[PDB]
């Protein structure tokens, strides 16, 4: 990572925060720390949250989400490359009016998926299956609010992988505008 | 597996069938085949099903269970060593009055357990969780019938691993008699 | 590991019992095919009893059994013990209508095709296999609707995700004809 | 990790301490180190302990817990993402009145679970089993005190995994308030 | 693991049934050859029934079967059950003209050669093997065109990528002669 | 070799071997032979040769209960070693007919779990209680075999307790040491 | 591992040189994105020089670079050294027209998408991803024809299998503008 | 690790030294180094040795032990989380009157345990077994001294894993006081 | 190969029994089984025990040794290739006057060797160390009897690996005669 | 890393650049970066390119090659240890008159060889085989120019591994001089 | 490693050098470097060599040894934890009068043992065996000198692992004093 301060610290001075690659507890909390830092520095200026991510941990994603809503500054979001699953959730969670994507950005939404497995007694599996259903509806309810859409639409549209171009994500109500250039 | 015909084939002549170790499709179906053969040889004579098993695949176990109930001969069961989970299920499914255990046998019952995992979309996990709940109730319903007990008792008593001595397994209704030796 | 009585399975073959146990593979499928052809050669006039306890497996391997069941003269009667899932359920439902059975606690499950591993190569190649996979899905829903005397749309709906059935539900759906409880019956 | 002091060293100036991911000897003692440092800097000002953790080592968690109660400053806790198991324990252990959660936080409590193994003579397994029961009761007693509930309630409610929304954790007595934004602080 | 009646496969061999099942290797191919030679020896005039359920495999192993089929006096009739892909499809189409069949739900697939992991060595060595692979590719397209009574240009066009065919499509192409639903055609 | 193989031939002389770790398969093979020999002649003695370090408790119990269940006297002979469940089965031979060759090694001890107990504390409690029941059951049965007190067995099996053939005789685990057919 | 003079790459960054070397990954691509945004912030009026030696990589990762190249005000001039293949060649061809270069012995290669690993799931899921892969394939061909000022049909033809081009062929093809032999 | 001078070094200014995790040659010698350093900076002020450790190498633990006793300053000990095996030995080795534990600390003592195996000729195994007995006796004698207890008690009480709460450890004589807060 | 019987079955007719390679429970009990069977065939005729072995499990070896002394037939031993450790023990255990070696045989004796290792509690290590020394002493005592030498001779000569030619072995008391051919 | 600035950074002040070990994209680009840097510092002073390398990626090598020819300063090359394949190519690409080797340096040239394989359809394999032949011709053509030798000679002399002493490399036209010391 | 300067650099200011863990080429040469550095800093002041080591490479150990004797400053040694094999050799090599141990130190001496194995032609095995015997003899000669004891005594006392307490080591002549505290 080049020095100019390193490049990401330098862009952090312009209130740029990056989310890149898989969302983990660590990648997410680093984002949380930067958001808290920028608010501390100036609680009134917008923050620009750049997202290129296939998603990842739900709880990790929520920590970012709740922080975006908790802090005073508006968090504007920009998708480059892709925003899939939790990536798309966060992209859409940006301050309404300030959710953007670059022209060839890819957005994808879907229902939760467990990689690996559920292992234990039937009683335990029942408890975790019920929790997974609450997570699924919870995510559909929040996502519908972000998109100003009916919940029933989100349930229908996330049953399987739903790929959207930037215009489709805009029309869906997931982002507000496509930016081609600063004009 | 020493010759005398191997030892197990020789014992098959005496209408003895063994279930030893994990219940798998292959081990279960080998039992089914032996049950059908003995019925073919003589549909009226009792079959002696010796069980020493920690259990295994539920559907593999059901194939034995359904074959035991379908064939004409009485299937007598004997627990030696242990009968746990599907093993105990099969032990308890032997012809009423003809379910036995040796004095130091271990019986154990419990609710279904998935080793490994449920992996995929939530929709699939919901489907498979519901199927699992169905299996759990079905097994409790069938087990309560075998033991001549309340459904609620089996539900209570299989929530966690429940180990029973031969005498406790008798008291519960899981077997009919403890055999110390051929003398009664 | 197999008792001699002939080995036990060769012995039951004398009674025209044929087993399909575990994953359906080329080798396991062709072994079934061979037993079908053998029993036909021995006596084309007698029924064959095809016992199925299987989670399925290879679709083409399964097809080789299916077409063989339809090709030979003897009625191939099917019986589910333990389970018949996917290609296993397909074969069960493909038994001579009127002679498709299940034991009471059998589990049947049907669903659309699923690929193990993956498709890797150029987009062109992937397009082709995807297009092919879609045909398989369609063909199987068609054949399955015929087996069940059900409308195609019903099968499409009911196979989108894993669909577990008890023997009675499988009977109601039209996959089997009878549930067998015990031997005490028709001589 | 971005520099501004690195970002975490920077937030430490504001008496923010993070617990992120599994609780290990090393991750827990780093928390311990920071708590003692903040106390040294100013023994009278509140410390803000932000927790996003699935839990981990009980003895590692206990080192943090005992340090939280030991130092002069109030340790305020905030759950973001999740607080499960020992994570949930530590969240509930914050100074009463200053335990918070973000709205979509996930909280979970349960009895101790150990795997890997218990290996040895029966005598050794007996000693460790009795100790495990001792640990189980201790944690339930401490948790009941944190939640202002009867011990019997905690025993019932941790027998299997018990997931709580932020609101439920509040009703339970595990946290005091749910914060949506900086205008949310009440009581 | 194989029932006794002789074993099941030996029993079917008395009826001149020969199986090719699964991947074509030197050992699986030579077993077919041994059986072909044996059945010729038992009776050089009666047809042989070659059942193919195969995804293909080794080209040289497949060729040993092919040359043997053409070398012996008896007609070799072929039947696809399940699938005949790649070299499997080649052998299916190589059956005696008029005697090539498929069951209704059989799958046929043809394509150009695909090479083992990789080829490794000096550029000179690589050139020699690439030339050979090109000679192999054309050779197979030509023989296949003959089997199907088709133009070489068509086989070249139709095998550039994986080409899946139903039994009827394989019939229309000229790869097999008839589809057998049951013992009646 | 192939004399029939050698073990089948000796089975005709009513010799049954237990060699190596006691597993479900090895134990049940022993059980089948016992039942076979009883079926051939329920009244003549069976000779059970044991060279074993022990193994599965439940597998061992299937042998033990079969030995007591069948009509024939089961005579036991230790060669090489009989440890743990191996020693248990040895001591279980028909009283008066339990033997060891002179340089046999006998060892007794309390149960030990290899690998681990893994799960919830409730489950671990359940299995710890079961293992303790096994420990006591085996000490009582061993006390009966040896005509010794339960308290002695508890004391003498706390750790690995190695015994010579003479020590094993004095303890009451075997009846006689055989050096050759005379004696 | 990296000489200091500030490290060597930070040093060349002062001359507005940004490197893309090796596989294009999310992290390697976004580091480029960071450097583009930084240089713009330092001087929105001066050219940026993007040196590419890459076999390609993630399509989405590449687009993030691509869209950022087009979004920022400074002209992003591109230079191929060693090679630019697949997404590497795409990015090379995306440089500001008139300022796309290659060194004389550079290798360019273009082709249709290739799938890493495999497709795993239900036929429904497989259909969705194949339809998506086909969209990407057409999208890339359309953009590439535009970069090269060529007909859409030409790129479709010329990318069906691996297509190697020398510097001159890439120039003739319209992928680059000039070949640089010597600084003088 | 947080900078403030990094956090652990910062606490070193307050004469706080940590032992965390398994005792190894490297982790033990780092503690020895800090102890020697603190003595050199000020030989007259107490050192605070915070212990959260399951134990580890005996000789490594002994290098820490002998250094605690060698240096002029009092080494006060505090258990947080746990002190087991060599960890408990070191905890109990703090200057008498200055050994503490936090309330929910877990303390455990036992006899030596060998990892891996003893392998070689019987002559060599004899030598190493004799050495292990001296090690065992030596540690029980040193522990009996630390705890103001009879040697006979330590031998009996370390035969198998012996778990203690902080209060039980105070009562046993392993530590002097339990600290709940800065007031205790 | 088969001969009219596998080749080893055929030689059993000659009353030839082989021990070849490492002595394990399974290999040792297969020898035991052959000895017992040859005794039942004819308790009066000599058995010829051919040993080519590096040794192995002490208990497994002792099962062979005790069986050799137990059965009625004389057991002649012949070393071909090598007889080392328990191999050498069994060789020197042949009926006195009837222990042989071929001319280029390698014989080696030493003290017990544990490859692997004592792990666990110091109490347990002490028990097993005590046991090892007993085994060490008993083997030296028995070997001294075999060789018609005193215990101290054997202690000294087994402290480390001690290789012997056939002739040295004879001089030592370990075998009776070297056989060049069938003279 | 010995510090003085690490040692290599310090030598970069002397306009010394090293190529050591396998030529990879990263190691080659590091060289490219250093060449561009030195040119920026002083476009008129010679650069000294020290090579100890068995070769590696051809496209990686070409990026160095083209950079050496593109920049204004003369790039002098020195072989120490060895220069084989792409290493030898780069050594011979130094400014004519300024290509050197130390007395016991090893040079080796050869035709391209593929590590791993050509795997895919025959169509894809034909494409890549043709390209390999183009690479082979281009490298022989460039090498003949560097060496001032006939194309037919390089084709001949690289059919198999061709090892050269420093003197042989000089005679061949691959380098200009052998340096024993600064005199 | 904490900062104060890392902790070990800080103690170097007090002329403390550590040998901790296995002696390797790298760990030994780091000791050599510090010994040379402390000597250059002040050739007249004592150096304090703290040893906690189980030994290791013989040639690596010798590099420390010869350096200790080569440099002008006295190298005082202190054992903490353990000094075994080469560790004990180096401890015993401290300036006479200045070799110390902490009270619960463990000292161990023994003859050379080979890591891995000796593998190759018989000729090569002979060469390396001869070499190992010279090393064994030299190590015993030097150790005899350090300890002011007869060579024959060291030969006897190193034949197998020889464990010593601090007092036994003082008595043996391996160290000069036991330090309980700075008194
Ligand atoms: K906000
Ligand atoms: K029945
Ligand atoms: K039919
Ligand atoms: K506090
Ligand atoms: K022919
Ligand atoms: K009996
Ligand atoms: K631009
Ligand atoms: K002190
Ligand atoms: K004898
Ligand atoms: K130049
Ligand atoms: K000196």
């Amino acid at each position: 990572v080049p020095t100019v301060f390193d490049i990401y610290s330098r862009l952090l001075k312009e209130r740029i925060v990056f989310l890149v690659g898989p969302v983990t507890d660590e990648s997410a909390n680093l984002v949380v720390a930067q958001l808290l830092f920028l608010e501390s520095e100036n609680p009134d200026k917008d923050i620009f949250f750049y997202i290129n991510s296939p998603g990842g941990s739900v709880t990790a994603g929520m920590s970012i989400y709740d922080t975006m809503n908790f802090i005073k500054p508006d968090v504007s979001t920009l998708c480059l490359g892709q925003a899939a699953s939790m990536g798309a959730f966060l992209l859409s969670a940006g301050e309404k009016g300030k959710r953007f994507a670059l022209p060839n950005s890819r957005i994808m939404i879907h229902q939760p998926l467990i990689s690996g497995g559920l292992g234990g007694q039937a009683s335990d599996i029942e408890i975790h299956a019920r929790e997974l259903l609450k997570i699924k509806e919870k995510l559909n309810r929040l996502m519908a609010k972000h998109c100003d859409r009916d919940l029933a639409d989100l349930e229908r549209d996330t049953d399987r992988d739903n790929f959207m171009s930037a215009e489709e994500a805009k029309e869906y109500g997931l982002i507000d505008q496509i930016l081609e250039n600063r004009a």
